C-alpha cells in the first residue's frame, strides 16, 4: 500500500509527473520514508552528503552561513511537493545549506544510486539555481 502512497503522490508533484511511470514505480520501490520533528536538523551545511529530499508531509526552512558573515542566514521555507539535496549530488558533494524541520515532515528519501539515473538528468533539478 505504502508503493501505491508514493506513486500517487510523485505523480501529483509538477517536477515528477514529466517522468515516465515505470521510473517512478522504481523511485516508490527504493526510496526510504523519513519523519522528523520541528527543530530537528535534517541536513547540515558543511556535511558530506548522498540523498535527495522530497517533502511529503509539513514544512521546513533553509538556512546558509555566507563568508562574509557570521551567523546563517534564513533563505526560504519550503512545503509539500517541494524538494532539496540535489546539490550535493552535481559534482561535489557538500551540502552548501542547512535545511531544519519546521513542524511534523516527512521526507522521500532517494540515495544516489537511484538519483543518478533517474533523476538526476531532468531538467528542473539539473538547471535549478537559487
Ligand atoms: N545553497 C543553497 N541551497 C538551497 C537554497 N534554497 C534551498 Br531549498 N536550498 C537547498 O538546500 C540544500 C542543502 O543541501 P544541498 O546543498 O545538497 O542542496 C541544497 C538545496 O537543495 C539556496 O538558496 N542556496
Ligand atoms: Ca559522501
Ligand atoms: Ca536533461
Ligand atoms: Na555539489
Amino acid at each position: 500500500i505504502k508503493h501505491t502512497e508514493y506513486m500517487e503522490f510523485l505523480k501529483s508533484v509538477p517536477t515528477f509527473q514529466s517522468l515516465p511511470e515505470e521510473i517512478l514505480s522504481k523511485l516508490a520501490d527504493v526510496l526510504e520514508e523519513t519523519h522528523y520533528e520541528n527543530g530537528e536538523y535534517i541536513i547540515r551545511q558543511g556535511a558530506r552528503g548522498d540523498t535527495f529530499f522530497i517533502i511529503s508531509k509539513g514544512t521546513v526552512n533553509v538556512t546558509r552561513e555566507d563568508s562574509p558573515s557570521e551567523d546563517p542566514v534564513f533563505l526560504r521555507t519550503l512545503g509539500k511537493g517541494d524538494w532539496f539535496g540535489e546539490k550535493a549530488l552535481q559534482g561535489e558533494d557538500v551540502r552548501t545549506a542547512n535545511v531544519i524541520a519546521a513542524e511534523a515532515v516527512t521526507c522521500l528519501v532517494i540515495d544516489r544510486d537511484s538519483f543518478k539515473h533517474l533523476i538526476g538528468g531532468l531538467d528542473d533539478v539539473s538547471n535549478k539555481a537559487y
